[PDB]
């Protein structure tokens, strides 16, 4: 079945490279059809555990140096009931 | 039996922006998060009612320029996470 996963991306970006590492990657995660949520919070429908797995592989091999990728798989419910709050 | 999961995120560039992150971190671990990484945190999940309060008390000390993500799922949910760093 269906796999959603949730995908929280951070790295430095003190530096312009940095910088432009992290506008690839998130260019990268579009056109993979991630949909950015809020800042740093990403989400896509995998279509199976197959996808999901090709995915991951995909996403250490386009991590940018010092990028930091979290991955975690919800059910609908779980991603429906998703709390999220803004500093400021 | 479920877990609350916390994911944190804020830009952390400047040494004030690292302050106001550890700042942060120390109240997570004072409202009883346990730490599994510098941007992930779980709990047990409380009931309905304490869970609510604890949410406001989140949302009140959440920095400027913090994202607070929670999701509540299962152990084995939990332990299928992934986490890469880039070299």
């Amino acid at each position: 079945g269906s796999m959603r996963m949730i995908l929280m991306f951070d790295m430095p970006t003190d530096t312009a490279e940095e910088r432009k590492a992290y506008r690839k990657f998130r260019k990268f995660l579009l056109s993979e059809g991630f949909i950015m949520h809020q800042f740093s919070i990403y989400s896509k429908l995998l279509l199976n555990n197959t996808a999901n797995n090709a995915m991951i592989g995909r996403l250490r091999e386009h991590n940018p140096n010092k990028g930091n990728i979290t991955l975690l798989t919800v059910t609908e419910k779980q991603f429906a009931r998703m709390i999220y709050l803004h500093g400021e």
